[PDB]
């Protein structure tokens, strides 16, 4: 049931149906704190850079084709998800992540031994530091592993939902572009604009952040590996950090490029701290976004109650019409996340020292976290209410008619005074603006109609 | 003035103004540390005058220092405390972290200050010295963490707390007063079960009561004082009671419960009371926030909102736009609110940041800590008066609220039974008419049974 | 492989070989956002709740003994551990946790009726809605689990291992207490303390923050339960709320009491906002606490080096000696992630609106994370690194005894100018203080020995 | 001054201070926002007065505005500009959260000056008016959005940038005339092999120039003016000309390439561009943080920390205590990033909760970026002129360290191999030794082919 592995420090028993060694089994004994482990992306990024080294350590005649092939082998099992149980450690480890690069190590080691007819432990054919980790140290490994899950996630997760997102609230702000509307500015009645108009706002909102996030695109795509242990690549080929940038760039299509200054790669975080800036944004944005739709949906009659969205959970058959904005709430629940998120990765990015940040694990598992959490719930919100939005016409023009504001519109056509008298009687005896005018003599009923055209208040 | 006087440190000479009373530590500071615009509070200026009144009381009492100088020495601070000398501590927050340069601008103040009242001269022929004199037996190591404490304690006590319960008094009485009148429930923003308006301000009292206490608590550990540690923590050139008595001394003068700290490692090594005490300002900014937004919903309008309330108009309005009342205060409190969240972070750095014998971030946790206090005190003593103490309820809005929703419809039940209760419900809400016109359109009741079935008063417990 | 179940919006699909319902089976459609779910030790409140409400129902004579006494053992299976895979929803759901009360109510609906010799799915003898969530709403049951979960966690993980971690730093404060050495302060070399000084200091910060942690329970014990929708307790039993409450304190054996307002306990989270704020307290001494002893452990040669620790990692042969503070990084990370935490939290905090603050399942997301970290980081940075630290003696000497901080002890017996120009000799020419005393001629090598005691400059 | 004036608005009449130029608005706003000390900076004031200078040339341009009034208001708005009126803002941050208070205090300061210019008084019988005058295309929710603009941009490319870039110079000089000079490196706090202290002090110019690309990613977003949506976006009540003709009145006059928004609706319900920005300002502070930190460290003794550079000593010591150096540029450095941090939660705080057609958070949100701003701008240009122009090696103590590490022994596997070399430094690390006194022991080299062999220079790329 247990096999005996070895590292330096002598003998340890390893569970003989999983694949890893002594390493990490002893940070099992070590690091057994909360429920947080590294997440799928950033495992999958760490099997590409091994995968990418071992290719690049072949090409530079330093590792032999089957060992180099066998390694790239296990590597595409892990991103093909057959080995998700191998790596059991917690975020709250080594702040450089060496735990994580020795669990990969371990793992693609013991499987690449049995593809090569061989078997796991301490008989394998392949070795954790002198095959899988060649050319490499946990200091410029595990930023390397962060940057390639923060770039992919953001490309093919977050930047998709995006785009989709706002193409659903463009295509709303146009079907409602000639829908008047009732303004609200401090909460208080104001002058009106189209629903189209106030729904185009969030669609720029949307657009700016895209840009944001573009812009910090570059950075991310730097790349630590070559690095070693403190930035000058003592001992590696002068090739080489080159090369597997542009192995990772040709194995994920992206475009990963080798971080020009090694030192700055390994003593900080800082492309994470400003990308995750962009995304704090996209969370204030996106709570604005969602709590306008919550509060226009408000009611079904002691809100506002403007729009409708849909209804996905059941309800009571005694509570008809009462829809809970649950999209809403969990958008506006994973925003305050993001932002708390911020200031655990900005006090981790602050704390680098000398040649190397140690916050590392807690880095990446805040980010990518944001990175799911908003391209998840876009999806969902997107999916389960905005594609829904649907205006309450009547209820809209009965707010917008009811109220006071359209009285300037009888400012060119008799005084301003006399348009303030009507505004006051109609406050002061619960009145229309056409009831307390006509009262007063001031006008027509014809006129008024004539006159206060919200259509023509707009613009 | 362009004249200049030259004073003298360790370093060498240099001028200062001559109408000034600072000396040559203070012009150096002055003149490395020009980081924009935020300097030291009034409220630790004098925290640092008494904690130099009490340090020369106890020397003068211990033999150490002669009662003509610490007499010179008070009154000098007795004119700081009287607000005579504003002018004279021009030092940036963004100083040494210790706050050594501010405590040696007191420490030249008070002594060119009580060379005159000695009737000598400010500058180098001083009869009173600002190291050997005003800060015998003291290190700016625990000075500054001392004058941190004494500020925050005695703001907590005389501003904050005072007014937290004076706002508090404003909104039992105004749930007292309306305890009668009921109104739509929402949850998830949506209509619900009715509840008295008392009844939902009752809640922000029992807010404010939980904040009382919470701050409360963490008032005995701001009390400890660092004083007497001297530079790191031993108390090496004290007296045996200089701690205990200097400790006395300031709890005297400021009627305050000050002790000196149990642990002077853990009082100069952190801002742990600080951090702790903050804390709880960060619940009371929270528990305002939730407060101050209702207030404002509810009063939004005056036709397209809620509107189930009024509040003072204080600013002028447009006279084409009647009605119309920007909730400025409470715009105000939330504003201060964020201020105090974002303060809570940097003070968190700031605790979490010091090194073996000495936290060198302790400016700025003091200058966050002590803005905390002002906006949360100000802001609760400008909200009461401005906005709480005249909110009123708008009953007849209240009450068409209540009757054009849904949410009464299970006072039917025990009449009609609950299948036809929600027919009642749902024919409303598909037709858009009130339950009492799809009741009797339904022929289930008449308008008499439902006046007098149908009764809120009897809906909230 | 599927039942039918239903809910008011129809029939739905659901896994026959799974205990939850319909609405459960709905959630699951409609939050799919990222990996996060209820903590296990937010399930176990939520079942000890149901096994509550079940017993005072069955007292007052609304629920029937057999379907109470069921509804037990399904919640007793549950905090046993038989019912781990049954609740699949993640925190980014209804803001008011409705969606995880309804999975506790299904599953337990559904075991309940198989305990009565019944069967799971539409045909069931027990009902979720009828009978479990009897007296309860979702409003009022998510904010009594919330509590219960956070104020068991403090009482039987973090208190605990706050209180072990304290007794070891005393034990080695103690154990030190004559060892003189250099102090520091700005990073500069300053007046001497001892070792058991400066570990005193961490003993007093876990001591204060242990009172302020005790402080917050009280406000934490007050549960809403009894509240039901919007507080007024509308359609309950006069008894019920005290009686559950009751009825929870004794299966808890914890001081659990009914809110006395519970308006303030539905519309809010601010007990737990204030419970934060004493825990984000912790972290920030623990932090000041693990880069002290990881800066004093610094070297073997080239840092400060007073101190070692246990070394629990393998290290490489050519690198004897190099011993990295891996608890230190992972309990300075997780200090960084509970500062995080409390922004979301307060945002969470801040954001209620009228009858019912829906921001929980965030609220709740963080604050266990944060209980679990601390908890678990304070026993593992205890057992892996505190009961280890021991003094390297002869480098504290050597520091002490070549700083030029001990000349002070010289004033009493030359002049002050005397023992300045010693010490400003001293430092020009890279001298000891005693040699530069002799150079000078200002005493003898047996009064410098008797002169200059460390041992006699830490009061 | 005690005599007053008696000024009007739509409420009535009020008394003012009659040595000032403010009017009914103001004087309402100092009455009812009595909030702590934090006031609208100079910055922002200037910003105002620009919109307002612009606003009246283009109103003059459209013949909306005659040119004596036009030409009056630009006379009295440079006066403000020139520094003749700081007094004459007496506002609080803590406000209405539009601005409108701070907007109106612009208005009647600007009216009530044209005036006397005109030949006329201030007060009531004026000849210039603050709303049909000054304020005439504008409202409160367009102008002070776009205020908060000019002030952003302006302060990050007339202070922060040149700052930014002027201490990124300096690093860089110091990386190469030190680029030969080889040290220990550290890992985790622990020795490591060796890199150039030039090659070190590369990555915090490296860390310097990133961040300035991050910056001026983020300033075509601030450019983007609100000016001309007026009330909620629609631009109802404006000219089909004016937004485009103020924004680029507005690049003229201050060099900048302002924009008018091209979406007036995001310009009005969003702080959305400074919370971006100040997500670059944060990461900035996150790296001046390491900076300064890594020099404080490599400076700390003189006897008992590091000891490799040396910086600039610039505030008095103890004569008893020589070489003993407070690192107090770093200090008050790494108190501001803290400071710039904790802004940025209230800044997004602030920026997720606006509602419907307008942000009422503006005032905090403005004065936490503006903060920020100076802060950085200030620190570095204090930490570039106190301390880095002034950095220097410890040529002694790095080679010290280097020679008595055991991270060298690397060197010698070609020459005897891994297993010898391992040995040597199990032996030196076990006994206390160097490595060329353990190699000796073992005699296994000689000293001349250890002197020969070991070569550092050789080991850093």
């Amino acid at each position: 049931t247990v096999r005996s592995e070895k590292d330096s420090m002598g003998a340890i028993d390893v569970p003989a149906d999983k694949l890893w060694g002594a390493q990490t089994q002893r940070s099992l004994e070590h690091f057994r704190i909360s429920t947080e482990k590294m997440p799928t992306s950033l495992i999958h990024a760490l099997a590409l850079t091994k995968r990418a080294a071992a290719k690049v350590n072949e090409d530079l005649g330093l590792l032999s084709e089957e060992k180099a092939s066998a390694i790239r082998q296990a590597a595409d099992e892990v991103l093909a998800g057959q080995h998700d149980d191998e790596f059991p450690l917690a975020i709250w480890q080594t702040g450089s992540g060496t735990q994580s690069n020795m669990n990969m190590n371990e793992v693609l080691a013991n499987r690449a031994s049995e593809l090569l007819g061989g078997v796991r432990g301490m008989e394998r054919k392949v070795h954790p530091n002198d095959d899988v980790n060649k050319s490499q140290s946990s200091n410029d490994v595990f930023p390397t592993a962060m940057h390639v899950a923060a770039l992919l996630a953001l490309r093919k997760q977050l930047i998709p939902q995006l785009k989709t997102l706002t193409q659903t609230l463009n295509e709303k702000s146009r079907a409602f572009a000639d829908i008047v509307k009732i303004g609200r500015a401090h909460l208080q009645d104001a002058t009106p604009l189209t629903l189209g108009q106030e729904i185009s706002g969030w669609v720029a909102m949307l657009e700016h952040n895209l840009k944001h996030i573009e812009y910090s695109l570059p950075h991310v795509a730097e790349l630590a590996l070559g690095g070693t242990a403190v930035g000058t690549g003592l001992n590696t080929h002068p090739e080489y950090a080159r090369r597997v940038a542009d192995e990772l760039a040709v194995i994920t299509c992206a475009p990963f490029v080798t971080a020009p200054n090694k030192f700055e790669a390994l003593a900080t975080c800082d492309a994470l701290v400003q990308a995750h800036g962009a995304l704090k944004g996209l969370a204030a944005s996106l709570m604005k976004i969602a709590n306008d739709v919550r509060w226009l949906a408000s009611g079904p009659r002691c809100g506002i109650g403007e729009i409708s969205i849909p209804e996905n959970e059941p309800g009571s058959s005694i509570m008809p019409g009462k829809v809970n904005p649950t999209q809403c709430e969990a958008l506006t629940m994973l925003c305050c996340q993001v932002m708390g998120n911020d200031v655990a990765i900005n006090m981790g990015g602050a704390s680098g020292n000398f040649e190397l940040n140690v916050f590392r694990p807690m880095v990446i598992h805040n980010f990518l976290q944001s990175v799911r959490l908003l391209a998840d719930g876009m999806e969902s919100f997107n999916k389960h209410c905005a594609v829904g939005i649907e205006p309450n016409r009547e209820r809209i023009n009965q707010l917008l008619n009811e109220s006071l504001m359209l009285v300037t519109a009888l400012n060119t056509h008799i005084g301003y005074d006399k348009a303030a008298e009507i505004a006051k009687k109609a406050h002061k005896e619960g009145l229309t603006l056409k009831a307390a005018a006509l009262a007063l003599g001031y006008l027509s009923e014809a006129e008024f109609d004539s006159w206060v055209r919200p259509e023509q208040m707009v613009g």
